């Protein structure tokens, strides 16, 4: 593939993407700001202001920048950290259309996107803000960044974002879950694998006594899936799971007990959310499956 | 005047319109709730539902609720203190078109408002709400509510609103500041009346060393200014002026010392923020000169 090509693009275009901001003095983000795309033309030979490359020539876009500026601060992501992790360390694919790629670190992840959604994302800005602004405590993905690389005729969108299920605790047994079933057992292919990604029948089968949570805790999580699903609901969305990563132990996740008794560390966060209708009741519908269904089968209390 | 007919509409509508809220249950306000308009039919006889009267039929239109109980929460105002103050105590007019009332307790001003302007409002919100999240010192007009009335074929738009000069700190000189000069000096009837509100030109003259200020103190307010600006310019707005208080003294406002030497409190906030030109550098214009005005000449570092 042209992807090596890909991946280069990506490290030299960010790069300067970002520090190119940080000349730019910090100032509050404005509803302008969502809307506003950058370019940047990065030669293979490279003028002396997109300079380097040997690589294969494009354009970089960059998105909403100062609003990315402003995510990224409220995740607290240093741009030094940032770049680094992603910039100067190579980057590596993944199996899973929209093709992953991961930083070296394991920090961050490179979904590509659908133009459909690259532009349904843009509108969502605001309301992600406004919810960001709210439930401090939200499952929604922390979006890091959206750009648009051009190779030939060619374009890719991609987003860039926290990866929620890093090496450094390793997961046991690892779900994605939506409160469905058609197709909702995990591929042959994909059980010949490690901690591989099930599913909500391989849950329901495999786990019938559920992940058990102490009161408060399981509190905190209802109330804030409830809060998460209100605004995906608003914003006409589907298709979305919850990705969660149980960990067996024998600290920045979850507290959990077994349906034997071991204590445990887990891991979730809602997934794959720009996919957008936006039937007139369906995505409020799909909310209260996926609610009700991790809510008390997923997870329940005492 | 069908005044009191009026006073009355407003402290029956929402008295009904915000009980009305405290039953539905608390949620994060969406992107939807900005753009909602709720009315309620208050007839003279009155359903058990609308009831009471003898006043004058009319129609109370509730504007964003959930974006205004959000609002409230957030410039800290308990909704039984708000339905108080403003519904159990009777409202008293002032001179000043556009017509303004206030609370018995001098908490609350009311402003009505070109339709024009309502609806600009209405736009606003969003931006409102990110401002009103990232500089939580904004000197921003507090909104705390939108309603119209309908009194026959009329129809009264009006918003609720922190005084920003309360009777308690008593207020010795008053002025209004834009940074221009046409007209800006205090008419003859103004200036006939008790701590009567300035003018720039009143201000220059009554007062050219200005309103000294402790190095650390100045900024907060500059930079914080600097911000309200750079919103308000965003939106192609005009015509805001400063509004401020000065109070000298032989604890909720600012630190300042004198041409003289008095130590003051000091109390700011900049209004009249509706009227929008939604040329195409006029605004970004008058937001310069209103900081450079009250950032060199208005107040002063050290
Ligand atoms: N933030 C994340 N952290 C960890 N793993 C992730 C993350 N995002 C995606 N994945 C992996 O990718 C899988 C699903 O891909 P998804 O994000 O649903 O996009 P997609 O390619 O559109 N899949 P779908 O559209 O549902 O067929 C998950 O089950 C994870 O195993
Ligand atoms: N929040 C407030 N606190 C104290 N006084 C206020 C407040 N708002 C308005 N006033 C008084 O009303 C005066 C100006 O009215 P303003 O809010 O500018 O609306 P307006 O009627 O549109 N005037 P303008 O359009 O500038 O001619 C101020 O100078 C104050 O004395
Ligand atoms: O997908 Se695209 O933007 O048409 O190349
Ligand atoms: O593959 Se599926 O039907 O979206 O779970
Ligand atoms: O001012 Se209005 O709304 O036309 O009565
Ligand atoms: O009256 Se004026 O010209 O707006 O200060
Ligand atoms: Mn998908
Ligand atoms: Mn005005």
């Amino acid at each position: 593939t042209t992807s090596s090509a890909l991946k280069g693009a990506i490290q030299l275009g960010i790069t300067h993407s970002v520090g190119s901001l940080s000349q730019k003095p910090e100032r509050d983000v404005l509803m302008q700001d969502f809307e506003v795309v950058e370019s940047i033309f990065f030669p293979s030979q490279g003028s002396s202001s997109t300079p380097g490359h040997h690589h294969g020539d494009f354009k970089f876009k960059t998105y909403a920048p100062i609003a990315f500026r402003y995510f990224r601060e409220m995740f607290g992501i240093r741009p030094d950290d940032y770049l680094y992790s992603l910039c100067n360390e190579p980057l590596i694919e993944l199996s899973n259309g929209s093709l992953f790629y991961v930083s070296s670190d394991d920090e961050f992840i490179i979904k590509t996107v659908q133009h459909k959604e690259a532009e349904f994302l843009q509108t969502l800005l605001p309301g992600y803000f406004m919810n960001l602004n709210q439930n401090m405590r939200t499952l929604l993905p922390k979006f890091y960044g959206l750009y648009c690389v051009q190779a030939d005729g060619k374009n890719i969108r991609i987003v860039v974002m926290n990866n929620l299920l890093p090496r450094a605790v390793p997961m046991h047994l690892k779900f994605d879950l939506k409160g469905s079933t058609y197709k909702r057992r995990a591929s042959p292919k994909e059980r010949s694998k490690g901690v591989p990604t099930y599913k909500d029948l391989d849950f329901m089968q495999d786990m019938p006594e559920g992940i058990l949570l102490e009161n408060d805790h399981y509190t905190a999580l209802s109330r804030t899936m409830q809060r998460d699903c209100r605004v995906l609901q608003s914003f006409k969305i589907m298709d979305y799971s919850l990705l969660v990563g149980i960990h067996i132990l024998h600290m920045g996740g979850i507290p959990a007990f077994n349906s034997k008794g071991e204590r445990l560390l887990v891991f979730i966060g809602i997934i794959d959310i720009l996919q957008s209708y936006r039937s007139v009741h369906r995505p409020s519908f799909y909310a209260d499956r996926f609610q009700k269904f991790m809510c008390s089968t997923v997870f329940r209390k005492s």
